[PDB]
């Protein structure tokens, strides 16, 4: 009793796209840069390519196709879309590559030029995007400043659905079974019970905001992951960013509550920030404030 998906999954030939440089690598495989040159069309399109490690792992080969499915079905202005998929022996994913890298790497550069009206807008956008996902019953499981592409300083998008997971008509949570996870970004509940919910993503959002407000600082710096859980159970959290009014930090604090039902909801996170974004100066203290080829969107 739902709507038909109709999302298009385009298949690409290993010859339609080249790899320029590697961007990251892990137990999954590797993510290269390179550009795509559609069949026939005389236009180069910079994209990101995620290739696997081995084409013999029924587990990874299944998850990879899952990630494809979800990134191919999402249709939001603040969520990256999959461009195509290459069913080569080691399945490759071809997605959008924002011309400004990730929001994390952005703020660590323009930190001395980043105003408030901007930071608050990014908060709005990310939330808008996540809320969209909540509607699709999706759980990013991997929100972080590192996983937020920058299409333009006035427009950012979410990506990386490696860990992402879909929910069952009745299912309200998802239980995971082992596999590397970013501890310093996940809810206490996802550590003590490996449980992941929409409210768990809210937690990650918090942490993500902190990064932005800190201009890319590293959370729980040094403090190794093999204790966070204990730190958290001790009521300890990330400190209040100097530039942040109690008004803002509070939203963050509410994000990192033990009771998942006491944390804010992406629906309301959008209103809350939206409000603030109208009077940024009254929420952020950032002295000096007032001071061949295509894009990827060409159906």
């Amino acid at each position: 009793g739902e709507a038909p998906n109709q999302a298009l999954l385009r298949i690409l030939k290993e010859t339609e796209f080249k790899k320029i440089k590697v961007l990251g690598s892990g137990a999954f495989g590797t993510v290269y840069k390179g550009l795509w040159i559609p069949e026939g069309e005389k236009v180069k399109i910079p994209v990101a390519i995620k290739e696997l490690r081995e084409a013999t792992s029924p587990k990874a080969n299944k998850e990879i196709l899952d990630e494809a499915y979800v990134m191919a079905s999402v249709d939001n202005p603040h969520v990256c879309r999959l461009l195509g998929i290459c069913l080569t022996s080691t399945v490759q994913l071809i997605m959008q590559l924002m011309p400004f890298g990730c929001l994390l790497d952005y703020v660590r550069e323009h930190k001395d030029n980043i105003g408030s009206q901007y930071l608050l807008n990014w908060c709005v956008q990310i939330a808008k995007g996540m809320n969209y996902l909540e509607d699709r019953r999706l759980v990013h499981r991997d929100l972080a400043a590192r996983n937020v592409l920058v299409k333009t300083p006035q427009h950012v998008k979410i990506t990386d659905f490696g860990l992402a997971k879909l929910l069952g008509a009745e299912e309200k949570e998802y239980h995971a079974e082992g596999g590397k996870v970013p501890i310093k970004w996940m809810a206490l509940e996802s550590i003590l019970h490996r449980i992941y919910t929409h409210q768990s993503d809210v937690w990650s959002y918090g942490v993500t905001v902190w990064e932005l407000m800190t201009f890319g600082s590293k959370p729980y710096d040094g403090i190794p992951a093999s204790e966070i859980s204990s730190i958290l159970e001790k009521g300890e959290r990330l400190p209040q960013p100097p530039i942040c009014t109690i008004d803002v930090y509070m939203i963050m604090v509410k994000c990192w509550m033990i009771d998942a039902d006491s944390r804010p909801k992406f629906r309301e996170l959008i209103i809350e920030f939206s409000k603030m974004a109208r009077d940024p100066q009254r929420y952020l203290v950032i002295q000096g404030d007032e001071r061949d080829v295509v894009d990827a969107d060409e159906y």
